[PDB]
């Protein structure tokens, strides 16, 4: 056999579909929905319609049943639209994959089915206001009442928190201070319309503005036991196993920002002039357009080994990680690199390049800061070394 | 003779007045303009009762006379405060330069005179549409015509170029388009009131909100020959020269916006707990924090350095252009390592920090990209061997 | 199909015998070669008969006929042991490549037949004291006359030359100055036993010292028409497509000698306590080793994407570039990290790490400096605009 | 009153001897001390001869006075010719400085006065092979008896190990491993004919090759009380108060590499042509040589405070450790970047930069590597801000 660096058949079908969609549909109005904010609800009914969603969800619940190599390759294609855009859709995977991991039957039928028959939202809720990076340090309280869980809690930061159907929501199950992380927590599918929800304001952020992000109360919310995960005290492993088909993707996102911002400012410098000369005339210009080119390209292998690694049966903690780390920096450097090129138009609003820079700051700090996902490498490396 | 690293009593004062005023009142409300993008009015005019503006203006004029090193220690406060109230307040002196550096008497007097009377604010026009780094590529006309001048074109990007009462402008002169760029233009001094003047919009960029940015045009705009500074084809010298004294205020403004990153950041990092200890805790943070105050430490060196240069009578142009590069460089630096280290609560427009990330971007663009800077650098340092 | 990462089956087994070759072999010799300059024949001989040089000789000259991503997973291995013993070996198969790529049968038999008969050396030819990035600028000559060519010139920095059985050279055919590159330059293959070839002093460089590196002079040496590379003029075309199938195996030397170094501050970082802990403990180091191992990974995985790309039978010079410039860039961040994580005894010669940082700075410069392959991938990169 | 950039008339003088010396002298013979390891005593003789060596012994010991900022501005000059040879000579002022600073009048008449009449040398030990970093850690033992103390310990890569006619030592004195480190430490004036000390062979390294470092024993070394500095448990506090005067010199020794980089690759950018242009006129190359000056005179800047700053009588340790960590990275860029400018000539030792790539790693790792710096100018920076 051996490496290959070429799609299937299939995937080009995808990648084509997604590129169509974020090139005539995303990025024409892209701009728009940063100003205002608006919850970009007929972009999302179209990538849905497409297929373009859920796409984890197995066949037998209606989905496509695609791997983490195909929902990275159509995040890149969404992200270079617009990262707003594609966050929104990838929450839903977000909040998806605690189930298509660790559910059962019913709860996948019933809470991924619905998700193939209609453009629903969902949502992943385990940050708190006290408690982001340190997920171990988590606070809100889920305590076994008969055949019902009463949690008490207050999540921070959640995307589509306004918008879900329903909420993947991790709570501390164990009383005990002195309980190991992977015996503490339990993992929950929360229905959105539950009494005692208090879904807070929609937050203003310097970047993705259109995507919906929100604090929620959870107070006295009754869950059935049928909606837990596994069982009592198995969340810390279902929430850190989603991580590994989840990184790649949001990885694949900054990727798609980074290539857009390359984009942007290669075509502004055929364009303009200075001192008699095209911009890619200038060795500095062209030094930094190579290097960029460099970072979108060995980023996007990163994700694409990632993706792979995952999708042929095998933790893939370690790449992930790595893609994460390097797809989150080269983001921001190429964001900026991009408003430099673009010189004083780049600063301004009329010009698509202070948006990717506004956005691309996100990568370093959600789905794992970038001190987070070097505290995993180095984990992963050490425990890999031997003489 | 000999180094000595301490202000002067009056240094002191000054720096006193300055940090006082930012803290105090410009903080307070510096959100709220970058929110509504409002000219900042009334701090402008605290800023100029307090005698915080307009410092480079000769006594016998009726300004405090102080030197550029003066200039940079007051805009570093104004910067920390915010730099879109500081660059609107900047903005006077870099109109102002060019009639303190190359006007008459009479011109001085006129124009420099009146901005210690009144809180008005001034401008200069360089910048096009076609051309921003080049400035031997600009293309606005000034037409000699008896007694006057016509000029005709588009500026673009002018800082306070809707709230001038008059500019500095610099236009094209020789129609030959062989003659060299020391002969080939002159700067004049413009009465923004002057009939022909149509000022654009509001332009809304990503950071520096409330400073006011505007596309300026001069159609069949009359200037008295009397409003030529030095005289036909002294212009790109004029303007260039205007640079030696505003390049360290600006890489002040750069480093003012760098220590307000790193003390939010300081000061966050010492509250917030994570993994059972404070962030300080964590040596990844601890090391960050002292990389950026290494950075900011090193900046302010290079601003002062500049600035003590061309006080003590010699060309500045290497200093000033490491110190605009060096000082662009880490203020943006500086700003997104203070955004990473608050967060989620970094990334939100209720903490200070992402406003400091939006406006630090313009160090490496205004007043000579960071490119451009190194294209000087190597100039003034290569001229050295050969 | 669709991606894979997996190597196939006779590659997980060439993989295994270079890294066993490495790690026994190697290894335990190479600081004693790095002392004394020795160039390492028992190496490269055990090398010879392992089946780990010349990998590209097609079956048909009796060789082994594999391919570039063979020859990089082997280089890799090798040069985690030494890249001054795997610079000597992959001397080979860019004095072979130019056969190998635009040779006739004839050629191809003869002078690469030669080499899987015997461990022979070869060595590439195209470097010149005045000329080294600037390959037009080339000024040895070759001048036709009947059924041979009389070449004079200086080469310089050949690796194998002074251990060299025949030689690839580069040389100016067409006196008028303004021919084209495409048309300017011969290639030859040139036997080194030909009077009129004259081997300079064994260079003493930084690194990489049990390489075999020397200038070379060609005084009115006469070379047969029939080891001209396709014909008079084609030479450009011959020398740069050979980097396609070379600069991925180069790319996958770095990568060997920034995991060497990976792996030496990890073990030291596990074994060395300060402060009451191991290295690894305190997070800055671990933030280190983290950064560094991403680095290796990704680098590792550039020259893979270079290497598949030729082999599948497409031009892969964006790609090769990009390994390039990445690897060569971060074997020297990796090897000056683990000179940093042993400390003093880092800088000191009974560890192995001070020879990795010496060895590393020639990945920047030898085949296509970091500023040559910023130049190139800006020309393929932007080609794909227009 | 008032910031001044302007040296005395006095240092012009002091800058115009130690530039004369390192470019007639040193330079010339720098690249065959370094082939030969030789210790270059004729260098080091003429350097005492000239004022160069020992700045800071006050007038009343035979000596100069001089403060750090002249210590710093000589350093540079003779590092600009060779830093194995200013690292013999600066050795010389890192031993001293225990006595300088917490001496009394009997020790400093004693052992700096003799430093006046002949160009002895002289070292300072504090590291061993289990603790560098790490002072806090180290375990040579002195054990009072009655009038003396009995030293056992092995110390390693002392500079002027073998050539010192005295050391500074510094050796644990408190047997309780409770024993803080303010009152655990003893520091020591030890003859270097004392019986007990045995010499290790010239350790071979890449860089500062001329320069003498070696391991030393001590076994059962009788040190008499009148040489202890301050009193028992006194060592910890004179050892790290040194380094305010010596941090500043180690970060002027390092500029003064990165001046000598700078200048070989600007010569040689002037003078080489590829492309049909010279280097300087590639913008790759010109920018590198703008961001190399941009980088030296910050690192010159660096050091000039920190000298000024303890010369006023301030703690300059935030200074001193700011310095010291950025010229020490700076000195390292512009070492590789000179090899790069020469291109093949760059990495062959018949050029003069390649030996400043090797000499230059030394200034990230001596005298407080790049991560003690940081720590260091962390807590400084951070305590400010505890109220
Ligand atoms: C727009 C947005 C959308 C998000 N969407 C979701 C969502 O849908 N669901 C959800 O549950 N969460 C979500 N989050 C939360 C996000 O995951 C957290 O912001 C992130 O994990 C960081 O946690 P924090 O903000 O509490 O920062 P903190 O954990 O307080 O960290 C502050 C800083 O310290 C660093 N740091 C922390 N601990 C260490 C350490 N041990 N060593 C070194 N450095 C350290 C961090 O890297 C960071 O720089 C989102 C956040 C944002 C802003
Ligand atoms: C908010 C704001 C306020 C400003 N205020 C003023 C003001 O009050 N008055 C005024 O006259 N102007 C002002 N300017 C204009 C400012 O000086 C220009 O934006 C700046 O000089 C860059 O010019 P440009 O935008 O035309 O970019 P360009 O000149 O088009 O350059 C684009 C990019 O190419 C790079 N580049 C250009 N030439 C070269 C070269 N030869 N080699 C290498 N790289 C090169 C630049 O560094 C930049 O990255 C302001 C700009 C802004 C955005
Ligand atoms: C140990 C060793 C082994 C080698 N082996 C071989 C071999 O076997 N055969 C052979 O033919 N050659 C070989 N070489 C030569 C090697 O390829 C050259 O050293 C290299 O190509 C650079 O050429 P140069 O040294 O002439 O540097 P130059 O071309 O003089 O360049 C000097 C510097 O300027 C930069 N530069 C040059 N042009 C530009 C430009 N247009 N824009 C921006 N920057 C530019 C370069 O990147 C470099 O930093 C070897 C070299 C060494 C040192
Ligand atoms: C040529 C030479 C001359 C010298 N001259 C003298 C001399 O004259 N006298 C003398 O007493 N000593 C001298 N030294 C010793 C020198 O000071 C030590 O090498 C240095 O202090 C580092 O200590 P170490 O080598 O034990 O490294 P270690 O302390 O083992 O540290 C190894 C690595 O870990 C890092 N590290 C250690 N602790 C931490 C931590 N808490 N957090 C993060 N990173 C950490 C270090 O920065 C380094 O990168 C010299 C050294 C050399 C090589």
């Amino acid at each position: 056999l051996g490496f290959s660096f070429e799609f299937t058949e299939q995937q080009k079908e995808f990648q084509a579909t997604a590129r169509k969609f974020a090139r005539e549909e995303i990025i024409p109005v892209a701009a728009e929905y940063d100003k205002t904010g608006e919850y970009p609800v007929p972009l999302i009914r179209r990538a849905w319609e497409l297929g373009l969603m859920n796409t984890h969800i197995p066949e037998n619940c209606g989905g496509l049943g695609l791997g983490t190599f195909d929902a990275c390759l159509i995040s890149e294609e969404l992200a270079y639209g617009c990262t707003g855009v594609q966050t929104a859709i990838e929450g839903n995977s977000l909040g998806q994959m605690p189930i298509i991991i660790a559910g059962n039957d019913q709860q996948k039928k019933k809470y991924l089915g619905r998700m193939t028959e209609e453009p629903l939202m969902c949502a992943y809720c385990v940050t708190e206001p006290g408690a982001g990076s340190d997920v171990a340090g988590i606070k809100t309280k889920a305590e076994k009442k008969g055949d019902e869980y009463i949690i008490n809690g207050q999540k921070m930061w959640i995307t589509n928190g306004g918008k879900a159907n329903w909420y993947f929501l991790l709570a501390r199950s164990d009383p005990d201070p002195k309980a190991p992380a992977n015996k503490a927590f339990t993992g929950f599918i929360v229905e959105a319309d539950t009494p005692g929800i208090q879904i807070g304001r929609k937050e203003l952020n310097m970047g993705q503005r259109c995507s919906d992000t929100r604090g929620i109360v959870f107070e006295d919310v009754k869950v059935p036991k049928e909606n837990v995960l596994i069982g009592d005290g198995a969340g810390f492993k279902v929430a850190m196993g989603a991580f590994d088909k989840t990184r790649p993707v949001v990885a694949a996102g900054a990727v798609g920002l980074a290539q857009r911002a390359l984009d942007e400012a290669t075509k502004y410098a055929l364009e303009r002039k200075t001192f008699g000369k095209l911009l890619v005339e200038h060795q500095a210009i062209s030094f930094m357009l190579a290097e960029m080119a460099m970072e979108v390209e060995l980023a996007r292998m990163s994700y694409q080994r990632a993706a792979w690694e995952v999708d042929s049966g095998r933790r893939n903690t370690y790449y992930a990680s790595i893609a994460k780390a390097f797809a989150g920096d080269i983001a921001n450097q190429l964001a900026t690199d991009a408003v430099q090129i673009l010189g004083g138009n780049g600063f301004n609003t009329e010009y698509p390049v202070e948006k990717l820079m506004r956005d691309a700051k996100i990568y370093q700090i959600y789905e794992g800061t970038s001190q987070i996902q070097r505290l995993i490498v180095a984990r992963e490396h050490i425990d890999k070394y031997k003489n």
